[PDB]
């Protein structure tokens, strides 16, 4: 394909996202590698505007698939490289069970070497005494399974899957995820079978930095076929 290319080795990767949480304005600036032939992650998110205020783990899939590794029997169904190098818009919405919903639109694209994904972020109705607002998520991540479909329609993919989000009390706070992508440009794509993604992921903080931020270290493989 046409991206394929491109993911021939690290990098480097720039991550943008304004959003507005009920009226709680913040901005967040993000910046790492990907390493696709081993679907690996590394970034490092800053938050900009000062405190954020959600929990961060509530914007890990918010904060590029096309890092994801895809075994060689399933190459030509990697939607997301063959959008490449100019990009897709990746837009979803996020229904966070008994709690207010995020809705985004973001552009994923190269800017020279550089792969930029760059994102608006729009939550509304969250409750002031929530998970989310009331900041009760611990700081750590599961492993899940995003489920892919083509959408011939609008020559692009379906996504749609749900995160586990652990609660401080022991407890589990859903977030259903529901995705569409369409590429950005006129070029081919490759449209795939049914298929999904593995994914795995580690938060930390960094010792040494003092403004509010997230570490992040994730791998995701291909499967199903």
């Amino acid at each position: 394909s046409k991206g394929e290319e491109l993911f021939t080795g690290v990098v480097p990767i720039l991550v943008e996202l304004d959003g507005d949480v009920n009226g709680h304005k913040f901005s967040v600036s993000g910046e790492g590698e990907g390493d696709a032939t081993y679907g690996k992650l590394t970034l490092k998110f800053i938050c900009t505007t000062g405190k954020l205020p959600v929990p961060w783990p509530t914007l890990v899939t918010t904060f590029v698939q096309c890092f994801s590794r895809y075994p060689d029997h399933m190459k030509r169904h990697d939607f997301f490289k063959s959008a490449m190098p100019e990009g897709y818009v990746q837009e979803r919405t996020i229904f966070f069970k008994d709690d207010g919903n995020y809705k985004t639109r973001a552009e994923v694209k190269f800017e020279g070497d550089t792969l930029v994904n760059r994102i608006e972020l729009k939550g509304i109705d969250f409750k002031e005494d929530g998970n989310i607002l009331g900041h009760k998520l611990e700081y750590n991540y599961n492993s899940h399974n995003v489920y892919i479909m083509a959408d011939k329609q609008k020559n692009g993919i379906k996504v749609n899957f749900k995160i586990r989000h652990n609660i401080e009390d022991g407890s589990v706070q859903l977030a259903d995820h529901y995705q569409q992508n369409t590429p950005i440009g006129d070029g081919p794509v490759l449209l795939p079978d049914n298929h999904y993604l593995s994914t795995q992921s580690a938060l930390s903080k960094d010792p040494n930095e003092k403004r509010d931020h997230m570490v992040l270290l994730e791998f995701v493989t291909a499967a199903g076929i």
